[PDB]
């Protein structure tokens, strides 16, 4: 049954629950980004209000063919309102088209749902500065201590000078880049833009792309894989046996991959910094673990809740087992002691 921590009190609201039917009392689904533990459940038969940015309504509509009249999108950081309470949409910094929502409730509660986000100082001078919030409904997925990673641009910057160092040294080496989902663009497109290089990949990554209001991407991006030397396959590819295949395919052009797996946490990081990454190899093939996260570490997770001083904290990841949530609210206790809130 849909659990307590995707509905919003004191409207007809839900947040990402799509997967449970109809729910009792719902007159309004929000869906915080197109990522699938999120939109499950969606179709071109969902007949309810879907109420998301513009780049996610444009996801819904192009690649589950839900039907127009039912996609409400929303401009962001404007103040909406839906069935008579008002709401608005932030960014997340998460993945493309991806936000936090502020509920405004009749009795003055104010209430924000984080969806998936990784914490920045930016969002201190958001609409976020202007008022009390009371509950935060909050996206806990590395809330441990050893959740450490580096910033984006530091990993962005290793994987370009690696990419560019390589093919330089061999203009026969193919880079490859893995993905699953969408987020993470940065990676594949940088590289390409160093090497002067399209991004080649399927047509229904493409037609994704094509969905996500970035830029002048039709110069960055293609389906004609022969003019391209920065290729794009499944994450399940992204291994010894799918890249020999891979590079089989290419018909004598490339004697060399350099590979990017762009992986939420892995250990590696407990002890070893980004200038000391180095890649597993087999023959003329290297494959690259980038720690290249949308998720907040803890220390930037601490401090935007250290900032915002809520008066009761839901976590909605990690929820399952008994040690994550007591492990979670001791360290909430932990921030609020130390910050006086
Ligand atoms: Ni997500």
């Amino acid at each position: 049954t849909c659990p307590f921590y995707k509905k919003i009190p004191g409207t007809g609201f839900t947040v990402d629950a799509f997967q449970y039917g109809v729910v009792e009392g719902c007159t309004a689904y929000f869906l915080t980004h197109f990522h699938s533990d999120h939109y499950a459940g969606l179709s071109k038969h969902f007949t309810f209000p879907v109420y998301c940015s513009e780049i996610t309504g444009n996801l819904l509509k192009n690649k589950l063919h839900v039907q127009e009249q039912y996609i409400h999108p929303l401009p962001l950081d404007t103040e909406c309102i839906v069935n008579g309470v008002k709401v608005v949409l932030l960014d997340a910094n998460h993945c493309p088209g991806a936000v936090m929502i502020l509920f405004y409730l009749p009795n003055g509660t104010v209430i924000l749902h984080t969806g998936d986000f990784r914490a920045d100082p930016s969002m201190e001078r958001s609409l976020l500065a202007d008022q009390k919030v009371h509950m935060l409904y909050l996206d806990t997925t590395y809330c441990s201590p050893e959740y450490t990673f580096p910033s984006q641009q530091e990993v962005i910057r290793f994987a370009i000078n690696t990419a560019f160092e390589a093919v330089t040294l061999n203009p026969h080496a193919l880079v490859v880049c893995g993905t699953y989902s969408i987020g993470k663009e940065k990676v594949f497109l940088a590289i390409a833009d160093v090497l002067g290089s399209k991004v080649g990949m399927s047509q229904e990554k493409y037609k994704t792309l094509q969905c996500l209001n970035i830029p002048e991407i039709n110069s960055l991006i293609t389906t004609d894989m022969c003019s391209s030397l920065v290729h794009l396959l499944p994450m399940m590819q992204i291994n010894f046996k799918g890249l020999q295949s891979h590079l089989k395919k290419c018909g004598g052009k490339y004697n060399q991959i350099l590979a990017f797996r762009p992986t939420g946490w892995t250990h590696s990081n407990k002890f070893t910094r980004i200038a000391d990454v180095i890649p597993q190899t087999k023959g003329n093939i290297s494959i690259y673990g980038i720690p290249y996260s949308e998720h907040s570490s803890y220390l930037e997770m601490k401090r935007f809740v250290q900032w915002l001083k809520p008066q009761k904290i839901i976590p909605t990841v990690n929820v399952g087992t008994w040690k994550s949530r007591s492990t979670m609210e001791k360290y909430f206790r932990e921030w609020k002691l130390e910050a006086g809130y």
